[PDB]
């Protein structure tokens, strides 16, 4: 099975989460700055149905559940981020993580970066 490289936000508002232009990207001291574009995927859960908070994960572009979806699509539960200068190439080399070999990067953001009303990780 697959997964995202890094720990999700988690929502606490009706809001879907969106980045001003130039933000979003989570840190990876491990890749270079034009693969530095991808797509958040927000996960619902529901308990008992009690619906909890949704979360959402950043994929690289090119991978993930959403891999074959172009840079910009309009998609529920996708919203998309890439730092300035970006490829708008696939990262495949990059890939998605297996939690048998690999666990999540804690998600961290750059400095002065501003996480929409009611987004905490």
């Amino acid at each position: 099975n697959t997964a995202s490289w890094f720990t999700a936000l988690t929502q606490h508002g009706k809001e879907d989460l969106k980045f001003p232009r130039g933000q979003g990207v989570p840190i990876n001291t491990n890749s270079s700055p034009d693969d530095q574009i991808g797509y958040y995927r927000r996960a619902t859960r529901r308990i008992r149905m009690k619906d909890l908070s949704p979360r959402w994960y950043f994929y690289y572009l090119g991978t993930g559940p959403e891999a074959g979806l172009p840079y910009g699509a309009n998609k529920d539960g996708i919203i998309w981020v890439a730092t300035e200068g970006a490829l708008n190439t696939p990262k495949d080399h990059i890939g998605t993580r297996n939690p048998a070999n690999n666990a999540a990067i804690v998600l961290q953001l750059p400095q002065g970066t501003t996480l929409p009303k009611g987004f905490y990780a």
